[PDB]
This record gives C-alpha cells, structure tokens and sequence, in this order.
C-alpha cells in the first residue's frame, strides 16, 4: 500500500538538520557526536525526504538514547553497485547488544522506530541491519537506500 513521495532536496542539509535536532540532547547526556559525509556523497538528490528523515532520525536518536557515555559517529557514504545507494552508519558507545537479541530487533513488540524504518528502507529497495561486537562495545546501525541524483 505504501508509495514513495518524491521530490528534490539537499541530502547534506538533511543530515545537518537531524544533527541539529539531536545535538542539544546529546549535549545534556554529554555524548560527543560527529557527522562525516563522504567527499563523493551526492548533494542534490531525488527521493522521499520525509521518510528518509524518519529513518535517520530514529537511528541517530537511538544511539543517543541507548548510550550512557562515550561518543557517537554518523557516517554517510556511497555504496557502489541515474541513481546511487546512500549508506549511513551510526556507531554508538552503548553496553552492546547480545547476539540472541539482534534477530528480533525489528519485531521486539515496546518501540516502533526500527519497524517503521525497515518498511521505509524496503520501499527504497534497500537493506538495514544492526550489529554489535558484544559486551561494552556499543553497536552499529547501518542502512543502504536507493536515491536519484538530481
Ligand atoms: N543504538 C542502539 N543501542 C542499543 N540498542 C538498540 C539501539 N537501537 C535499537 N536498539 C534496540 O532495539 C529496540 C527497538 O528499537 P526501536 O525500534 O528504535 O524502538 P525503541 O527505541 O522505542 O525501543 C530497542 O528497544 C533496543 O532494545
Ligand atoms: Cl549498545
């Protein structure tokens, strides 16, 4: 039933906007957070801005929410496979995630963010997953989504 709503927007600006919403909260929790955009990351793109924003906001937001100390990095780059694949990696410094808990992370229902993000990523012909090296190692949430180049 779901359908992409396409328009042209500045992808770089979208990342800075997300960081601007999250930063004051990171500051209160004393979690340094960094954004890195690859030198070849397209600027003006065609895609569904409000759905892309929802995905990035919930994953970056989760990093802040579930981290008690340490830093967070948000990295945006291109996955080579007109269109391209945007990759976003969000690495936090949480307590880590047990292997048994990862396969059910998109279906854990308290909490709706990742379930919604998964549908949006699927709409953009993409892939999303979370991984953790275990105790004390935080986790990385990663997604690839297809976007048009303006
Ligand atoms: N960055 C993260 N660090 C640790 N656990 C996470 C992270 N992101 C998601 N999770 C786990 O996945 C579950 C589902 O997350 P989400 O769908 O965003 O819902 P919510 O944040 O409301 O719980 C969370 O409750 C949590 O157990
Ligand atoms: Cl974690």
């Amino acid at each position: 039933s779901l359908q992409l709503e396409l328009g042209t927007f500045n992808l770089h600006t979208l990342f800075r906007e997300v960081l601007n919403l999250i930063k004051p909260i990171a500051v209160v929790k004393k979690l340094p957070i960094t954004l890195n955009l690859a030198p070849d990351l397209p600027e003006f793109v065609v895609g569904d801005e409000k759905r892309l924003m929802q995905i990035i906001l919930n994953i970056v937001g989760n990093a802040v929410k579930f981290s008690k100390q340490g830093s967070i990095s948000v990295t945006a780059l291109v996955t080579k496979s007109s269109h391209f694949y945007l990759r976003v990696k969000v690495k936090d410094s949480g307590a880590g995630i047990n292997p048994q808990d990862i396969p059910k992370i998109f279906t854990k229902f308290s909490g709706l963010g990742l379930a919604i993000s998964k549908r949006f990523v699927n709409l953009m012909e993409g892939n999303i997953w979370i991984e953790s090296d275990g105790l004390g190692k935080g986790c990385t949430a990663i997604f690839d989504v297809k976007l048009g180049i303006s």
